């Protein structure tokens, strides 16, 4: 039984699902254009009821959180991670646990540095803490959504409308690839040695759109924190390989 409600934070309604009866207090964290609608779903279902309360958030400008529009200034990370943090602490939960998804396990890495008291464990996969001209050439070829495999498109077309989801996918591109220009092509190497609790670093080893050096690193600068390969995991791992990967996050948590 999944609730989805808005809540105010920050100046924008977030809109968020949530469900569970447990005492320790999750937020899935949503990648590039998601949300908790269609990048949660089996988590949203599975996830021990008993032992969590576990929340699906939509970053603003994603999902349902519209108003506003979506749009990447430098600081977009930052601004998703300190919402992130606003919403849950709005929501009345003392302390959480992170389950973050690409630039969902970006954001998570950023908050766990920035609000290390209210950050108890952190599961986060997908996720790049810079840019690489690899990366930026990866990204290219995500821009037009035109030519996105018809089942990964559907279910943003049918979310945003294709003009939205279009030109937003067009905004994200832009805007990731703006840091390959600083120094590092940095988003948040500086912050990986900033985080305090104890994190698992769950890589794909067939992601296509995330290179395994990227896993590598992050596990190499987050202290105490444990790396797990999975061999036929692809980018969506949790949503293809749904129950591998919440026996491996509940584990981890707990
Ligand atoms: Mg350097
Ligand atoms: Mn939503």
């Amino acid at each position: 039984s999944v609730t989805s409600a808005k809540v105010a934070v920050n100046g924008v309604q977030l809109h968020y699902q949530q469900t569970g009866e447990g005492d320790h207090a999750v937020l899935l964290l949503p990648g590039m254009l998601g949300s908790g609608e269609t990048d949660f779903g089996p988590q949203l279902k599975n996830l021990n009821k008993k032992l969590f309360t576990v929340v699906a958030w939509d970053p603003r400008g994603y999902g349902h959180s519209r108003p506003p529009d979506r749009d990447f200034p430098a600081d977009f990370f930052e601004r998703d991670a300190k919402d992130a943090v606003d919403l849950m602490k709005a929501l009345k939960f003392k302390k959480v646990s992170l389950l973050g998804w690409a630039d969902g396990g970006i954001t998570a890495l950023i908050a766990a540095a920035k609000y290390p008291s209210y950050i108890h464990k952190m599961v986060i996969w997908g996720a790049n803490a810079y840019v690489t001209d690899e990366d930026s050439m990866i990204y290219e070829g995500i821009r037009d959504v035109s030519k996105w495999s018809e089942r990964t498109r559907k279910p943003l077309e049918a979310l945003y409308g294709y003009d939205y989801f279009a030109r937003t996918c067009e905004k994200w591109v832009d805007g990731i690839r703006q840091f390959k220009h600083l120094p590092d092509g940095n988003i948040c190497r500086h912050l990986l040695p900033r985080v305090q609790c104890p994190a698992l670093i769950v890589h794909g080893e067939k992601d296509p759109l995330v290179p395994r050096f990227h896993a590598d690193f992050i596990h190499k600068h987050v202290k105490g924190s444990r790396l797990h390969l999975m061999p036929e995991g692809k980018h969506n791992l949790h949503l293809r390989f749904a129950d591998e990967f919440n026996k491996l996050a509940e584990d981890f948590l707990q």
